[PDB]
């Protein structure tokens, strides 16, 4: 097993991929923006907290600080092209608010087509190196009935997986219960 | 699309699954322990920071605070049984240090069989609800050449995926580039 000591950023920082990308939706007055974030993770069950790590270079970063509210939606593999487009263009140069969406109970924009989504209230923001972790509290939950099993898990094969550098995939249908 | 307002912990907090579980290895003196963490994510590229969210209820939590160093390894789906076993028993009742492993350059224990692994130095710890986020700086990288692609990602369909509540899977071998 090859090894090397870190000497700065890694040549490729993708050893822990693939991951489901969370589409972050944010609205400031009339302006709506969306941006996928593969650096996301649950942070607490009670209370339910979910975090997304966003670079200060993204237009979304400033919008999140202004709105203090956002959505995190999870999309089927069938929307790979839309998700990639949203992650390859900036709100500084194109109105991504034209992507089909609706407003949640708290007013956050949710990209249409998701099998599930969270409406979040921003609790804290922490800087870790070149990205800021936005920690949100889940205040509302959206689910496309029939796409999640009895336990709330997205059915096998439906989720969009990101491998980094524009490469996507999906889970196999087969599962295992050790 | 159905919706409801959060009224405490969610009936199911798995909407963002599946995810690759990071096997966290830690050593304090002679004692070695391992515990999978599906709540993990990259946090920075420059410098390379990686985080794992661990409940204070885990035996691993105390060990991390003492050692201030740990490993995060990523395993092929073929090791689903071992990973699940490590995440279904506590170091309070069983010595998980007997699981085949080796020590990295910094002395952290790395579970054998991984296609890739990081040796990390604990930088910061932040409490978010019922879990603490351990932010580590990558100081060494391990890779199993024959199991990775050109960019350091697990080969097609090799990654172990966790859906939550003891259910696992793997990626389809098909990849797409929009
Ligand atoms: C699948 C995917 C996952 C991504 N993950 C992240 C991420 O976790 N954090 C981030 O800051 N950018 C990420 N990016 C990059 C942003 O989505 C991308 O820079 C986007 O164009 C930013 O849009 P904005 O400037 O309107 O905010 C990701 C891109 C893609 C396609
Ligand atoms: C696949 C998998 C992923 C898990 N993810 C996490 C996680 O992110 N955070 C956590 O605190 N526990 C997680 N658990 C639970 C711990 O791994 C489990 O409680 C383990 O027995 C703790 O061992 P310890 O007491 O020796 O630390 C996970 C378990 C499994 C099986």
């Amino acid at each position: 097993m090859r090894s090397y000591r870190a000497q700065g950023p890694l040549p490729g920082f993708y050893h822990y991929y693939p991951g489901v990308p969370a589409v972050v939706g944010v609205r400031v007055e009339e302006r709506v923006n969306f941006c996928p974030a593969v650096w996301n993770t649950g942070l607490s069950a009670d209370p339910p907290l979910f975090g997304v790590s966003i670079s200060p270079k993204r237009f979304t970063h400033g919008l999140l600080l202004k709105a203090r509210r956002f959505s995190a939606s999870f999309h089927p593999f069938g929307q790979k092209d839309l998700v990639h487009w949203l992650g390859s263009h900036s709100g500084r140069e194109v109105d991504k608010g034209q992507a089909p969406h609706f407003l949640g109970h708290t007013g956050v924009p949710i990209l249409e087509g998701a099998y599930a989504a969270y409406e979040l209230e921003l609790l804290e923001v922490h800087t870790f190196g070149d990205h800021d972790l936005f920690v949100g509290r889940v205040v509302a939950v959206w689910e496309e009935e029939g796409l999640l099993d009895e336990k709330g898990r997205p059915k096998p094969g439906l989720a969009l997986l990101y491998y980094g550098k524009g490469l996507y995939g999906r889970p196999a249908e087969e599962t295992f219960a050790p």
